[PDB]
């Protein structure tokens, strides 16, 4: 049916956080990381940054485990480091405007990293068995370094995953059980919904008892006028149709900045298709397959735009409001266990096709506003009024509130933790690749 024998745990309440319940999530966290680092086939391999804007995978094999030790070592939760060199050389990851810049670092062996990672996990399983887990947990709490350090692992898991992606196929092994979404499918219609309007409630307030990042606090109300949206996510066939129509070989239908990129990176079609034989082959996690049709279209937002350019007629993204106010409505008390009713949290290893988990249509019509690939908002990234940075991790988000990162929201079939629910908040950098999609708006 779906994705069954890779299994990740579903996130936790702070009034709930036990001991024995965060010591089988932590396990989870990292079990799950190591099974997708363990994929790759060859040692030399890590030395690789098969995506150009990011650091070599040995980074991303040191990265989770150093941060959990930093951070518990901020609180005071542990009195030293396992190796101080690797703390500082696995802290800071990266976010550059242009591959020359993350070009401009003696690395240490593979097998000196696995050894870090498994001293780090055995020295973090201790700190929780010997910590009183006196509910509930909040922001204050020293505990909340745990909280974060789980996340942010989850989280890496995800940006991981399209690293790995980005390798050959020749050089990755799918893990037992992973398993992809059925492809065959021609798409459904895609009929534009009118999303009444209403106001909502953007932010998290600070007792909320789910851990959450700095930049999903605050509170804004947005009153929101009625729009139209597409029911579906746009389709790799819908996508095609736009290829066909000549769609990147238009300027009309792009800006100056985006066909800048698109000419200086000689693209013709979606980062993951390639034409072979007279047809689209896809590339899934560690297979090619034929292209799944019916499946959302991964783009960036350049992509995004230059496609809502070809539908011409006022066509564009949805806001962040114009999101949540198809998503939750106007009301709201998170359930977890809803997170079972979308592709999300390993549901699949994949995209799915638009529609066919029947339990992920929301209360608006629309489908895969949760789950399935995260969705791109024309809305640059900003904080809400109430907005503070938290002492253990003061540069996570403010840093990129500077009109240069566009937002997208709902979580994708790879998304676990925190990340699966109503308040996180997700950036990038508009040329970047995620496991993300789109759908289109007009005003009338
Ligand atoms: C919020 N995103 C997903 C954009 C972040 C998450 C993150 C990882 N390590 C620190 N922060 C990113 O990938 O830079
Ligand atoms: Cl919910
Ligand atoms: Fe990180
Ligand atoms: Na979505």
């Amino acid at each position: 049916s779906h994705m069954s024998f890779i299994k990740s745990q579903l996130p936790i309440f702070l009034n709930n956080c036990t001991q024995d319940s965060v010591i089988n999530y932590f396990q989870n966290s990292w079990e799950l990381e190591n099974i997708l680092m363990r994929s790759i086939i060859d040692d030399e391999t890590f030395y690789i940054n098969p995506d150009p804007l990011r650091n070599p995978l040995i980074f991303y094999l040191g990265h989770s485990a150093a941060f959990y030790i930093n951070k518990l070592i901020r609180v005071e939760l542990l009195e030293k480091g396992i190796n101080s060199d690797y703390e500082i050389l696995f802290e800071f990851g990266v976010d550059p405007e242009n591959a020359e810049e993350l070009n401009q670092i003696n690395w240490p062996d593979v097998r000196q990293v696995w050894d870090y990672r498994n001293k780090a996990y055995e020295v973090i399983l201790e700190v929780i068995k010997n910590t009183t887990f006196d509910l509930p947990i909040h922001a204050s709490h020293p505990l909340w370094a745990l909280m974060m350090g789980m996340e942010h692992q989850r989280i890496h898991f995800e940006t991981s995953s399209m690293l790995l992606r980005q390798l050959p196929t020749e050089k990755v092994e799918k893990p037992q059980g992973w398993q992809y979404a059925p492809s065959q499918g021609v798409p459904n219609t895609n009929k534009m919904i009118l999303v009444e309007g209403g106001t909502v409630t953007l932010g998290k307030a600070k007792d909320n008892p789910l851990y959450g990042w700095d930049c999903e606090y605050g509170d804004r109300l947005v009153k929101v006028d009625s729009f139209f949206a597409s029911q579906y996510l746009v389709t790799n066939g819908e996508f095609l149709e736009f290829i066909n129509r000549k769609g990147y070989e238009t300027q009309s239908y792009w800006n100056e900045k985006s066909w800048q990129w698109k000419e200086e990176n000689k693209v013709k079609n979606p980062k993951f298709w390639q034409f072979n034989n007279g047809k689209y082959s896809y590339r899934a996690m560690f297979d090619e397959i034929p292209l799944p049709l019916d499946w959302p279209v991964e783009v960036n937002y350049y992509e995004a735009m230059a496609y809502c350019g070809w539908k011409g007629k006022g066509t564009r993204l949805m806001s962040e409001a114009e999101w949540n106010l198809a998503a939750y409505g106007s009301n709201y008390q998170v359930d977890i266990e809803k997170v079972n009713d979308y592709n999300l949290n390993l549901k699949f290893g994949s995209p799915s096709p638009v529609g066919l988990v029947k339990t992920a249509q929301s209360h608006s019509g629309l489908w895969d506003l949760r789950g399935n690939v995260w969705e791109w908002l024309d809305e640059n990234f900003h904080p809400l009024p109430g907005f503070e940075p938290h002492f253990l991790y003061e540069d996570n988000s403010a840093p990129f509130f500077d009109n240069n990162h566009k937002m997208m929201l709902g979580g994708a079939w790879v998304t676990q933790g925190t990340e699966t629910l109503k308040y996180y908040r997700n950036w990038f950098r508009p040329n970047f690749y995620q496991h993300a999609g789109f759908r289109i708006v007009t005003n009338h």
